[PDB]
């Protein structure tokens, strides 16, 4: 997680990170740490680029109605099945036909990319219930 969209990574935020990427439980204490690995830890390998999902919605069987698919707390987004591990390019879009048993229609996902930094910046969402 690069620092440039810090405002999106907040508990009281309505950004795409909350909607379709990462939402936390409201009944348990949760800290968020935005950190960077400047030079020391070479064991951490930087990825190709930062990626996130800015749209995760389902098309109904009428091909006209779109229902957003919000990810629940401590769960994976339903759109990760078609979104690759790293989004290839900014504004990429993916479609998947839905079987009638699953509800019919289509599943549509949209991913965006953020360029790399010199030092890898990461985020920690840490949820809770000495010598």
């Amino acid at each position: 997680y690069p620092l440039s969209m810090k405002s999106d990574l907040s508990v009281s935020s309505a950004g795409p990170i909350s909607q379709f990427n990462y939402k936390q439980s409201f009944s348990n204490p949760t800290c968020l740490i935005l950190a960077t690995v400047p030079h020391n830890l070479t064991t951490i390998t930087k990825p190709l680029k930062y990626s996130y999902i800015n749209k995760c919605s389902r098309l109904l069987s009428d091909d006209r109605t779109e229902v957003p698919q919000l990810v629940n707390a401590n769960q994976y987004s339903p759109c990760v099945s078609i979104v690759p591990s790293t989004v290839w390019e900014d504004g990429d879009y993916y479609r998947k036909q839905l079987s009638p048993l699953e509800g019919g229609g289509w599943l549509v996902a949209s991913g965006s990319t953020v360029a790399m930094t010199e030092q890898l910046q990461m985020g920690f969402g840490i949820t809770v219930q000495g010598p």
